[PDB]
């Protein structure tokens, strides 16, 4: 049709112009075409060295998104710059694979023992691996719910603790642990309902083991006490987005400042200590928000991914402080940085935990992004 044409035509000039910049707006920039889309993304905690090289290798955890086809669990390295048959291998590999049944929504190592991988099946089952067992056939399978889902989330303080997002109006918690398996099927400790419509993600608090927050499409923020009785009533409850709310994330140096992604093209920076007051709304997506991740090196800065196939990198330092018009445009002060490599959906997207600013998007055109932008962006 003439606006999909119109569309996918300026995309293209826009990227054509963008890819020239490239020197110029980044220090750092890899793209690579998987094979399948990848619906998933997260770095793993590792990273691997050889004397005499200039380089360090990192892996992530992607996924593959086959409509048909077989489907993997992915294990992709990638080998990033350091201080400065038979050839040398290219800069990113698949050094594993594992048969997925069906689509990989989310995959997410367990914190306490990264040889766990956790995943979202395009069924109601919640799978779990040990990348040690396969070297398919999951190791365990989480009865809990009847739809399928997104939302994902380990506990760190809790070993086992793992939580997740349906389209079944509700929350699993299941301790991965648990005693027996009854044929490599683990019920569900606890399913919180609490939510009017679908669930889109899931998130336990960084240091209090007890607490966890919900997102859903009934336009609300619920926030969740473990210890509580009434697997209905969340502890807390915020009216935080005009659309759906489709994820959130904890501040990894705070223990109240959260965040918050909508269809309403918004971010909401959320403090516990006063859920009544949002303290701000990051502005300029185009549309539908699916991911925010906050910096894991500055507390001051998160991200955004969505729909508008552009990743925002925000700046609370940077809000309120005035601007000069003509540079008050491009957008507010808060906004630091906009990636816009990318040419399709933003699927997913991943802040590298062992190099500051560098950061992994996978799209929906099966395009793997692995940039950093230039250090001047962020510094002088």
């Amino acid at each position: 049709s003439f606006d999909d044409a119109v569309e996918e035509r300026v995309i293209n000039e826009e990227y054509k112009i963008w890819k020239k910049n490239t020197p110029f707006l980044y220090d750092l920039v890899m793209t690579h075409a998987l094979e399948w889309p990848s619906l998933t993304a997260q770095w793993l905690p590792d990273v691997t060295k050889q004397d005499g090289k200039d380089y360090s290798v990192h892996r992530l955890i992607l996924g593959t998104h086959t409509s048909d086809e077989q489907n993997h669990l992915l294990i992709a390295s990638v080998q990033l710059p350091s201080e400065d048959f038979g050839s040398v291998c290219g800069k990113i590999e698949i050094e594993i694979k594992i048969n997925h049944e069906g689509e990989v929504n989310r995959a997410r190592y367990m914190p306490q023992n990264a040889c766990v991988i956790a995943t979202k099946t395009p069924s109601s089952d919640v799978l779990v691996f040990d990348y040690t067992k396969h070297p398919c056939q999951p190791d365990l399978r989480l009865r809990g719910h009847q739809k399928e889902g997104y939302g994902l989330s380990w506990n760190p303080n809790l070993n086992g603790y793992l939580l997740s997002a349906s389209d079944d109006h509700t929350i699993c918690l299941w301790d991965i642990n648990a005693t027996p398996k009854e044929h490599r099927v683990i019920d569900a400790k606890n399913i919180f309902t609490g939510h009017t419509a679908v669930v889109e993600d899931v998130a336990w608090h960084l240091l209090h083991e007890s607490l966890f927050g919900s997102v859903a499409d009934d336009q609300k923020l619920m926030i969740w006490d473990t210890r509580n009785n009434n697997t209905s009533k969340p502890s807390h409850t915020v009216d935080a987005h005009t659309a759906e709310v489709n994820c959130l994330s904890f501040n990894p140096y705070s223990e109240f400042i959260l965040a918050t992604g909508s269809a309403d093209k918004t971010v909401a920076l959320w403090d516990l200590r006063n859920l009544k007051l949002k303290l701000h709304s990051f502005e300029s997506h185009k549309d539908e928000i699916f991911q925010v991740q906050w910096s894991p090196h500055n507390e001051t800065i998160l991200a955004s991914s969505g729909t508008d196939r552009r990743l925002h990198v925000w700046d609370l330092s940077k809000i309120g402080e005035e601007q000069s018009t003509e540079d008050a445009e491009d957008g507010p002060p808060e906004l630091l940085f906009i990636h816009g490599g990318h040419t399709a959906k933003i699927s997913d997207f991943s802040w590298n935990p062992n190099e500051p600013w560098i950061i992994c998007s996978v799209s929906e055109d099966n395009i793997m992004q692995v940039w950093q932008m230039a250090e001047n962006v962020y510094n002088d």
